[PDB]
């Protein structure tokens, strides 16, 4: 229903909040360590756009087993938003989805 924007540029729509998803047995909201020990909050959802990605594909620090992690930035202020992660092997699912950092979408949730 709601969208949740882009904060930096505030105009820009991202996904909406009927794409949140749980992935395992996790809760949509969670927070995760990065590799320098800082609790990252993020939220899980199916699908979301404006968005370039940047890099390829990794494994490194992947919060979530079996993903990989690619780096997603806002299309229009270039402002770090999240992550794609897409699946390693071929039999899981979701194939894809993305993790948002929380603290950088509008409304703040
Ligand atoms: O599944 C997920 C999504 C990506 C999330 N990452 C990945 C990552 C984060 C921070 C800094 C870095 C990083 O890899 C590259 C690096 C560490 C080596 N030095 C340069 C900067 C970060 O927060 C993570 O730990 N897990
Ligand atoms: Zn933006």
């Amino acid at each position: 229903s709601t969208s949740l924007s882009c904060k930096q540029c505030q105009e820009t729509e991202i996904t909406t909040k009927n794409e949140i998803f749980s992935l395992s047995l996790s809760g949509p909201m969670a927070a995760y360590v990065n590799p320098h020990g800082y609790v990252h909050e993020t939220l899980t959802v199916y699908k979301a756009s404006n968005l370039n990605l940047i890099g390829r594909p990794s494994t490194e620090h992947s919060w979530f087993p079996g993903y990989a992690w690619t780096v997603a930035q806002c299309k229009i202020c270039a402002s770090h938003i999240g992550w794609k992660f897409t699946a390693t092997k071929k039999d899981m699912s979701p194939q894809k989805f993305w993790g948002l950092t929380r603290s950088a979408l509008l409304p703040t949730i």
